[PDB]
Parts: C-alpha cells; structure tokens; sequence
C-alpha cells in the first residue's frame, strides 16, 4: 500500500545478559538502521526488562536518525524477562500517530533476547504487527524453550524464530539480511 515500514526493535536487559552480550544486541541494532539510512523504513527501539523505556520514538529518529547518537545513552536495566507486557507497550504506547508512527504503514517488532518470558498474558492487541523473535544462547538449547517464542511470533514459526546459539551469531544474521535488499 503505502510502501512504508515502521519497525520497533523490542530488546532484552535483563539480568542475564553480560556487559559485551548487551553490547552486541545494541551493535546489531545499529547496523541494520546503519544500512537502511535514508529509506522509506522509520525506527523505534524499547528496552524491557521488569518494565518497559522507550529509548527513542519514531519522531526522534526522524528528528535526530544518527544511530549512533540515539542509542548512546542506554542504561542495562538488568531485572527480569516480562515479554508478554513488553509486546503490549509497544502496540499501545510505541505504534501512535502523536510519537510520529505513520497510520497506514506496515508494522513490524523485532524482538531479541535470550531468556525464556517471566510473565504471562495474551498478545491481541499486537497481532496486526508482523512479529519476528531472536532468541539468543544458551537459555535456548532445547527443542521446548525454542517453542515457548512461538507464541509471539507471526506464522509460520519457520519463517519468524529465528534461534543463534551465540551472540556472535548476529553477525551471521546482518549478513544474510544484507544478501536480501533489493531495489524495487
Ligand atoms: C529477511 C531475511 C532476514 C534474515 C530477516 O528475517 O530479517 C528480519 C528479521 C531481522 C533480522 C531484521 C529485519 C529487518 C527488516 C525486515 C522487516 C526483515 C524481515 C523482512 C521480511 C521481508 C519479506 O519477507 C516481507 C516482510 O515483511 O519481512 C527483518
Ligand atoms: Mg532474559
């Protein structure tokens, strides 16, 4: 329609994650902005942990659009893993007209992390968003814990889960990303 994505990054700052795993989420976030620069896509990025921050709207993005200057001043919040109610602040309180989302745009929420949802609830309210989820080490070893991210994601899981075993791994994941942008 528009031809227009708004996309969040929803990311983890839970206490699991170290200092240089933390890091390599906020590195990957930045490239990918880094690439799609002066495009039609719009960013957003909020921290969840226990509770949720906004760390930039689409209005500063559009204002500011450094990437690296928008996410320089994040603090690792480093409590628990609340994913349920991370989703639905983003589809309540991020996708809004006022915080400069676009109305007819494509919505699209990234969501990293590395630990298994210490809350619970239902995600209705976010379900016209397309859903991608990462989930990142060693939290995610087994066949049941890699199934427990199914439920956020858009269908098919095949395409929207995406598992790394390491952090490193998101390197691999810009790689094949860039492999995919065409003009059009
Ligand atoms: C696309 C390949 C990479 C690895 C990936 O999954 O990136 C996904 C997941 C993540 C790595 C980053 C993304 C950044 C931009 C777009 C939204 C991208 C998904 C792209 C697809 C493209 C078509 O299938 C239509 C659509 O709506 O989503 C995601
Ligand atoms: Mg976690």
């Amino acid at each position: 329609g528009s031809g227009n994505v708004d996309l969040v990054f929803l990311f983890d700052g839970s206490m699991s994650l170290q200092p240089d795993e933390f890091q390599k989420i906020l590195d990957f976030m930045k490239d990918v902005m880094k690439k799609l620069s002066n495009t039609s896509y719009q960013f957003a990025a909020v921290q969840f942990s226990t509770s949720y921050k906004t760390e930039f709207d689409f209005s500063d993005y559009v204002k500011r659009k450094d990437p690296d200057a928008l996410l320089k001043h994040v603090k690792h919040m480093l409590l628990l893993t609340n994913t349920f109610g991370a989703i639905n602040y983003v589809a309540t309180e991020v996708f809004r007209e006022e915080l400069g989302a676009r109305p007819d745009a494509t919505k699209v929420l990234i969501i990293i992390t590395d630990g298994e949802a210490t809350d619970s609830g239902n995600i209705d309210a976010a379900k016209d968003i397309i859903r991608y989820i990462i989930g990142i080490g060693k939290h995610f070893q087994t066949k049941e814990s890699q199934e427990t991210l199914h439920k956020f994601a858009s269908k098919p899981a095949s395409e929207f889960v995406k598992i790394l075993d390491t952090f490193e791994k998101l390197k691999d994941l810009f790689t094949e990303l860039q492999k995919k942008i065409y003009v059009i």
